[PDB]
Parts: C-alpha cells; sequence; structure tokens
C-alpha cells in the first residue's frame, strides 16, 4: 500500500505536511522524490515499471500523455472538484477534447515590468503611451515566440481555433496577421522601442536605458536587484494599438498540474483511488495556500487567489489578472502541431523587424504559415 509521488525541484519539503495528512486519512503510504516538470513525459515512456503513480507536469504536455495512453480520464467525483475550485483558465488547461485529465495546483504569465522612477503607473496601460514616454524593451531581432506569438491572438485571430483543439483553425495569413507584423517592424524605427538580447534584458533595465519589459515571476528577483526592489513596477500587459485598432496584448498561460498514471497499479482499484485522492490533497485549498507561502506559487484555486496574503502580493496578483481571463491570456495549446508554432512563428517575427521580409510578402509568408502548421 505505498504510492510513488514525483514532485517539483526543491519542493519536497515545502508538500511534507500535506503528504503527512494524505497519508494519515489514507493508510497509504506516499514514496516522494522529486523530478523535473518537463520530463514527466519522456521518463514515462523509458521506464514504464519505475513511474509514479502521480506527478507534476505543464499542461502543455498533457495533450501527448492523453494520446498516448499514459493519462486517463479523472473520475467524475474529481471533474466537479476540479472545475468548482479552478479558475476556467486553468481548468482549460486541465482538458483535452473536453475531459478533464489532472489536477491543476498553479498558473504562470508574463507581465509587464516597469522602472517606477522613469514612469509612472497611470502610464503603463498602453504600449503607444509607454513608447511615446519612455522605453518598451524586447527580444525581437531573435524573436520569442512565448513572448510576442499571442501577438497574432490580440488582434483576434486563433492558434488551433478558438478552444485550441482545432489542427487546421490557426488563421494568421489576413490582413490582421500582417498588421501584427507591420507593427513588429515598426518597432525598430519607433524611438522608445529598445532592441534586446535575451542576456542584456536585466542588465539594460538596470543600467535605465529600458524603462519596461515583459517576462515572467522567473526574472522577478533579477528585476528587483537590477533597479531597487522600491523602484520595480509590476504592471498587467497593456493595450497595443495594431492595424489601426487598440486591443488588449495577450500573453500565453501555463497551467501546472497533477495527474495520475493508473499503469503501475496494475488493476488495484484501491491504490488508484487512493491516488486521485492524493492529487486532490496536494492540489486543495489549503495546500496551493501553502505552496504560495513556501514557494510563491500561483494558484490556480479561485478561493486562494483571492486570500488577503495572495492579493497583497502584486506579482502574484497580477499574474492571476492575468490568468483570470482569455481577454488577457491564451492558455497555451496542448497539440502536436505546436511544434511547427515555436518554430515557424520565431522566424517570421524575427524577418519582419530585422526586414528580411517586406510588407509586399506578409500576406503571402502569413499564408504559408497557416497551411504549414495545419500538417
Amino acid at each position: 500500500k505505498t504510492i510513488k509521488l514525483w514532485v517539483p525541484t526543491g519542493s519536497k519539503k515545502s508538500y511534507a505536511d500535506t503528504i503527512a495528512k494524505f497519508e494519515k486519512d489514507s493508510g497509504y503510504t506516499v514514496k516522494v522524490v522529486e523530478s523535473e516538470d518537463p520530463k514527466a513525459q519522456e521518463k514515462i515512456k523509458k521506464d514504464a515499471s519505475t513511474a509514479a503513480d502521480v506527478f507534476s507536469l505543464p499542461h502543455d504536455q498533457l495533450g501527448q500523455l492523453v494520446e498516448s495512453g499514459t493519462i486517463q480520464e479523472v473520475p467524475e467525483k474529481y471533474n466537479k472538484e476540479i472545475a468548482a475550485t479552478s479558475t476556467d483558465q486553468a481548468l482549460i488547461g486541465a482538458q483535452y477534447k473536453g475531459k478533464t485529465y489532472a489536477f491543476p495546483f498553479g498558473i504562470e504569465s508574463q507581465v509587464l515590468f516597469y522602472n517606477k522612477s522613469k514612469l509612472a503607473a497611470e502610464d503603463v496601460t498602453s504600449y503607444d503611451t509607454i513608447t511615446t514616454k519612455a522605453t518598451f524593451g524586447g527580444t525581437f531581432k531573435q524573436a520569442n515566440s512565448y513572448a510576442t506569438g499571442p501577438l497574432f491572438m490580440s488582434v483576434g485571430n486563433t492558434l488551433f481555433g478558438e478552444n485550441g483543439e482545432d489542427v487546421k483553425g490557426t488563421n494568421w495569413g489576413n490582413e490582421k496577421g500582417a498588421a501584427v507584423l507591420k507593427w513588429i517592424a515598426d518597432q525598430a524605427s519607433n524611438k522608445g522601442f529598445v532592441s534586446l538580447d535575451a542576456n542584456n534584458v536585466i542588465s539594460k533595465f538596470g543600467d535605465g536605458s529600458v524603462a519596461s519589459f515583459e517576462s515572467g515571476p522567473w526574472d522577478y528577483e533579477a528585476a528587483q536587484k537590477a533597479i531597487g526592489k522600491e523602484n520595480l513596477g509590476v504592471a498587467i500587459y497593456p493595450k497595443v494599438t495594431i492595424g489601426g485598432e487598440t486591443v488588449q496584448q495577450k500573453a500565453f498561460l501555463g497551467v501546472k498540474l497533477y495527474a495520475v498514471n493508473q499503469a503501475p497499479a496494475k488493476g488495484d482499484t484501491k491504490r488508484i483511488a487512493a491516488s486521485y485522492k492524493l492529487a486532490s490533497y496536494l492540489t486543495n485549498a489549503e495546500s496551493q495556500e501553502n505552496q504560495f507561502k513556501t514557494r510563491n506559487i500561483v494558484p490556480a484555486n479561485k478561493e486562494v487567489q483571492s486570500s488577503e496574503a495572495v492579493q497583497s502580493n502584486e506579482l502574484a496578483k497580477t499574474v492571476i489578472t492575468m490568468g483570470s481571463s482569455s481577454d488577457y491570456t491564451v492558455v497555451m495549446p496542448k497539440l502536436s502541431q505546436m511544434g511547427t508554432f515555436w518554430t515557424e512563428s520565431a522566424a517570421i517575427l524575427s524577418d519582419a523587424f530585422n526586414g528580411k521580409i517586406k510588407e509586399s510578402d506578409y500576406l503571402t509568408k502569413l499564408q504559408q504559415f497557416d497551411k504549414d502548421i495545419a500538417a
């Protein structure tokens, strides 16, 4: 009566109390092993004997694990609990073709970081205002698709249709997509836009040549240190004016999941039930509260999201606003054709900024993109 759990690196101690509570309530023992979330899929394929009963993963890999038969639909009991307690965006993270396969525990989104000695709060709600009054820095020469890929969805185009599950639904090859490429190209002559490399985002923020930039919670500490805690502002993504339309700038949402792999239980339904119970425990309000407090995990649970501790933390509050609605975030699609998206979107965004494609080529390149990705 032992089940194996894979938890994110560093996290084991954070979860000790949660696990003890589960152990005391279920009478199962839990073997807890740290293991990198992004590698869970590879690890399972390589050695299914050693595979954990319960493991953390990023939702962007959930579609693959479903399609290989590794993760099965959760029991209806848990489906109801997850839908009730999670944000709608988090649930979309946990679902694939209409079924729930995992338990959200966390969310992540990029935000706008700015220097309060260079920009007032009032002036960071609009990209046009930011670059009129100060500077915005981005890595446009070597485009980051995670960062600026969502511009295409910001203007009302989709990545694999509205639900992110139609392999033929990506529709950038139109005037709105072309207008995204135009805006990219225009940033080269926008006097408030500063062309960055990955390795100088933070240092140019520190030296004051970049007043603002977009990144995730992983850069929060470095931003703080670059200009001083008291000078660091955090805000939601601004509006941006593309093709003469002012629209909300979107980012991707990442949803952090626990899932159950039934295979190591070999038909033992008592143990499978225990595995779902563990996942439920790991991702309930109490655990998410503890995970925010100990490891600054931004909760997927609506109730913890609105807690004073979380709402008083400007980074967490901002990530939550971004994850609160599809007005701000696109939940990263799960289809394997995302592979093409990463490669081709980066190249086209780069080429538009660098002038390796011209305006008269924007539409044909985007139409070709739409064809390529639909394979």
